[PDB]
């Protein structure tokens, strides 16, 4: 629509970049989408990435 679930909709799959983006799991919303962790967790900087801290 004007927007869609980028979550997805990651271009042809342009994971161009060696970080396992979105690691758990995401979030979409206007500007197109974000992630989050499973508690404990942690989303880090990269903002794709979780770690354990």
């Amino acid at each position: 629509a004007v927007d869609l679930d980028e979550c997805a909709s990651r271009s042809k799959s342009g994971e161009e970049d060696p970080q396992p983006q979105c690691q758990h799991l995401c979030h979409n919303y206007v500007g197109g989408y974000f992630c989050s962790c499973r508690p404990g967790y942690e989303l880090q900087e990269d903002r794709h990435s979780c770690q354990a801290e």
